[PDB]
Parts: structure tokens; sequence; C-alpha cells
């Protein structure tokens, strides 16, 4: 009943050839909550958790591909940095979190996986707790089959983006978008605007009217061989990071920068990236084509290379011990 | 073990004189989740609920005092209005929600209770669902003992406030603060700034530098007998609404308006209000006293009247059927 492979129609993206074990009750998906490994149907958290009642929680998502977790080190580092930005003291060490998460994946038997690790301020206290020692933070994880924000044919042919105008990306003076978080009020409004206006993906602007990010993904713009991505109102993504390293390795200048609306529209190429789906082209904005409306050459070589980095031996990869 | 009453030291606030049934496992605390009435230790929601993973959820909190719910219809009306603002279609009617919530309180036996009702977009889908009919929203409730945002002595003596400078209330163009929500990034940052600077409660400003609201409460400013409260960056509180009704009853003009920092500091009186604690004075701001730094006559009149409205038979009350 669980779907854990596809035929992708892409040479450079291939799932692993294997069968889940029917006698394993965590096969195909599972969670780690409060010290126990559980099936998805049991993956529940206290309604009193502040991560629910005040979204007082940060998180990351890493993926596993062909049995190796991608940049797990970077992910857990960011997670802990983000927790610290919120004054949340993780109850586990980074190495303990890595060990538990890898074992969680191991128990699902999943070779291609989406793994969420969230850390909340816990359910033993309220925001009005004067005594910070009373807080009891929780780590909650789950691992499920790799999820694609964008379909395979759209990785190959491109997506039609829209610049949201009913909403702007929450400012850092209210909620820091460089700390990964569950407070998606603005991102969901943008998705809803996408539905209303008949487009496929929202790109948001910041309060200064400059390019920010999308709904769960960063945006990258290419112009005369120079590869740029918003530095400010944008999560420092690990896919983005990888994309800029790829660009540099291909001979292109690659930088975080402020990008105007005009520059977005005038781009030779535009692309999107996030852990849940990888990298894909954006071939139009607001119904206007980007160049000739087909995925650009530099975009295609970044995509192919990103998927090669998922499979080549390197320090980017941590193998799961099934 | 459960604390459900207090000696308050205030003549106008008195808890009911009763004992819980020790043989009733829901006594003193319970939740309603997915059709089941449960004790607090079994009150859990799916971690895949978009109300956690994307804070895609609105709520309200109503209280029960001496066995009567206070302004229950305004609350559920507001909750359904807020849900509509988010395009969440409640899976129950307003009347069904009232019936369940009152039954929940009955089973707890609490005569003085805090009751949360939240509605999420549910766990059967993600924000990347093209087909919006596949969303299955969830209503989650809990009822626990009445919760006081400020201690009794500070209702009497007044609270020392602080205008936050490290943070602004989230703009309406990102997350609408007139829709009650769990996305407290900014509110919590304002509270943390309160710890850092050594004050008791935060008041935020909006992006225009005008008075917004507090972390879980509305602010009201009184000057030459005129009672004003921020109209824009502030939740339309049912407590606020009651305060202005009371204010009109006493002969004062009472309005929603834009309030400056300078007006805040020059006020004759300032107070705070919310469901979880009632009404209370703010006797200083950033260390500067408001007037003579003791609670003012109008505020004291409001507070006393609010507590009479919690007790006198009127259309504002709905009895719990114990
Ligand atoms: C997950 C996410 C990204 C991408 O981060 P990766 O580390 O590449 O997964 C970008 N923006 C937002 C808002 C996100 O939630
Ligand atoms: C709950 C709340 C209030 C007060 O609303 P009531 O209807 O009086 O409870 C004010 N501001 C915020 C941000 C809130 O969450």
């Amino acid at each position: 009943e669980i779907v854990y492979t596809h035929d992708t129609g892409l040479d450079y993206i291939t799932y692993s050839d294997y069968e889940l074990d029917p006698a394993n009750p965590l096969a195909g998906g599972a969670a780690w909550i409060e010290g126990a490994f559980v099936p998805p149907s049991e993956a529940r958290i206290s309604i009193f958790d502040q991560g629910y009642l005040h979204s007082d929680v940060t998180y990351t998502v890493f993926h596993v591909w062909n049995g190796n977790a991608f940049r797990l080190d970077d992910h857990i580092e960011r997670l802990f940095s983000n927790a610290e930005s919120m004054r949340i003291i993780p109850p586990l060490t980074q190495d303990e979190v890595k060990e538990i998460a890898l074992e969680l994946v191991a128990k699902t038997e999943l070779r291609e996986a989406f793994v969420s690790v969230s850390i909340t301020r816990g359910y033993s206290s309220t925001p009005f707790e004067r005594d910070i020692t009373k807080h009891r933070p929780q780590v909650y994880m789950y691992a499920v089959p790799y999820q694609w924000i964008v379909p395979f044919d759209r990785i190959r042919d491109g997506v039609h983006a829209m610049v949201a105008q009913s909403v702007r990306r929450t400012p850092r003076s209210s909620i820091d978008p460089q700390v990964k978080n569950f407070q998606w009020g603005d991102l969901i409004r943008a998705v809803q605007e996408t539905h209303d206006r008949g487009f496929e993906a929202p790109l948001l602007l910041d309060g200064d009217g400059l390019l920010a990010e999308g709904s769960g993904f960063n945006v990258v713009v290419i112009k005369d061989g120079v590869v740029r991505s918003p530095g400010r109102a944008a999560l420092p993504g690990i896919t983005r990071k990888t994309v800029l390293e790829i660009a540099e390795s291909l001979g292109h200048e690659a930088i975080l920068a402020d990008i105007t609306l005009a520059e977005l529209l005038d781009a030779d190429e535009v692309l999107g990236c996030t852990t849940a789906g990888g990298v894909w082209p954006f071939v139009s904005v607001d119904g206007n084509p980007i160049s000739d409306g087909v995925p650009g050459p530099i975009t295609q070589s970044i995509i192919r290379r990103y998927w090669e980095l998922n499979v080549e031996s390197s320090s980017l990869l941590t193998p799961v011990q099934y």
C-alpha cells in the first residue's frame, strides 16, 4: 500500500531496487517521539506542546538517497544553530540526533527518504514561564518516502512561477526567515494566491520589494553566467548552498545578493531548490517567459550535477546501516 | 494534585466551592480529539497535522466561571470567521462545536476553566495539494483550570510594562494579527526581551511605530476620560470588546484608534486584557510611571465590572450542564 519507488523518466534520478520487509511494522515509514520508535499511525505529540500552541519550534529536513543521507552534518548544525537563535536548548547532542535519525531510517528500510527533525520548547511549560529551567524541550522525528515538491516531468520541462502581490515574506523584525520554522501564514497565503491566479509556484518579495523566497524552497537567478540568490529574506538552504558550490565548480560566479523584480523578469534562467525535490527550472514568471521559456543550459547542468552529488563518494554522504 | 481553586485576595473574584470526583478520570482536565474525550496524558495530535508542520490553524479560547461559559457565541463566531479568513472549512457546525465544548467542560467538572478550541487544516494533506478537496480539517479542544496571565496581586497593584524594541508585531501583509493564530515568533521574542531587560510584560509596536498589542493580550489607553485601544495590529479581543462596552456604560467615549508611543506614555491610565486573566492595570512603561504609578479609577471600575458580568445572569452566560 505504501509507495516508495517510482520510475522517474530521468536518467540522472534512479531509485533503489529493493523490497520492503512485510514482517517489519515500521517498514515504509516511522517516527521517533519521546524515546520510542513508532509507526506513522502512532506518531502523535502532546496537544500541550508549545511547538503546537505557539509554533515555538524549529526544524530541518534532510533526505536519504540510495541509502546515504545528504549533508546530514550541515543539516544538524543548522538545526542546532536555529534552536540557539530561539533560545531552545536541545535535550540531545548533535551526534545523538544523528544516531537516532539514522537508526529511524534504518527501521523504515527506506533507501530514498524524507526525514524531519523538529525541536520544540516542549509541553511542560508556557511562554509566560519566568523560570527558564522549567522548560523541557522535545525532539520529534519522522522518516517517510522521499517527497517531491515538483513532479518529474516539471524538473525536465520547468515550472510556471508567480510573484505574490497579496502578501510579503514575514520580516526578520517579526519572524526570522533564516531560522527554519513552521509559521507559514505568509507562505500559505502565497500558495492560495497561486491557486487564485492560476499559476504553479509562488515567489515572495520582502518588505523592501526585493526577491525573497518561495513556499518551502529558495530561488536562484542566472544572468550573463552569474548565478545569484537572495541573501536576506530567505532560509539559508542546504540545497541552495550545494547549488552555488556546483555553479562555482562549473566556472560561474555564484553569490548571495539582492535581486530586483526587474532582474528576475530579465533573467537568462531562473530555478528553484529545496531538500524535498532537489532542483528544478522556473521557465516563466506571471505568464512572461524567462528567455525562450525552456530550461536553460546552466540550470540543466546544475540539476544533473546535484543528482550526481547524491550518488558519488564524498564527505557529503553518510551511509545508513540497514 | 491538580490545582483548581485559589484564595485570590480580591473580593470581586471568587472561585466555586466544590471538590472534583476522584473516581472520574477526566476530572480537572481533558481534551476532545478526533471524536474522543481523553485525559491530558492521552491528549495528542498527529505530528503530520498541518497545524503543527505549517501552523495552519486558528483558534479561540473561552473561559468558564462559576459554572457558566462567558460569551461563548461571540467566541465560536470569531473562531469560524477566522477559519474562513484562512479558507479552512470547519468539519462541524458552530452549534456542534458549542455542544462538544460544553460537554468537555462538564466531564472535567471544572467550574472555573480555560477552554481552547483549535481548527487545523488537518493531517490528510500538505500545502502543495492541487486538489483542495483532499484537505480534512480537524477540531481539537482542551479544557483545563482557569489560567491567569498575571497574578492576583498584580491585578490589584498593577503590572510593569515595557515597549519592545527588538521586534515588531507581524504585519498584516504577512500574517494577519486580526486572525487568532499560534504563530508567536514575534510575541515570544518580545517576552524574551522582557526577561533580558527586567520587566514583567511586553507591548509591541507595529511597523508604523504605533501601538499594537501584547503577547496574548490587548492594550487599552485612557486619557481625559476617553478610552482607546489599537484598532489595527491587534486581535479583536472579546475581552477588549467587553471592556469598551463597560467603558461606554460608565459614560466614557470608547473607541478603536491609532495610539502613539507618546500617547501611551502620557496616558492617565493603561490596562491590559485577555480571556486568560481578565483585565489588569499597567502602572509603568519602561520604568516611567503612568500618572502616579498606581491603578486609576476608571481601570479599577472596569475590572470590578468585568468580574460582575462574569457572575450576574445575562445573555453573555451559557451554563455548563454538570
Ligand atoms: C526547507 C526550506 C527551504 C530550503 O532549504 P533546504 O535546506 O534546501 O531544504 C527554503 N525556504 C524555506 C522557507 C523552507 O522551509
Ligand atoms: C487571545 C489574544 C488576545 C485577547 O483576545 P480575547 O478574545 O480577549 O481572549 C489579544 N491578542 C492576542 C495576540 C491573542 O492571542
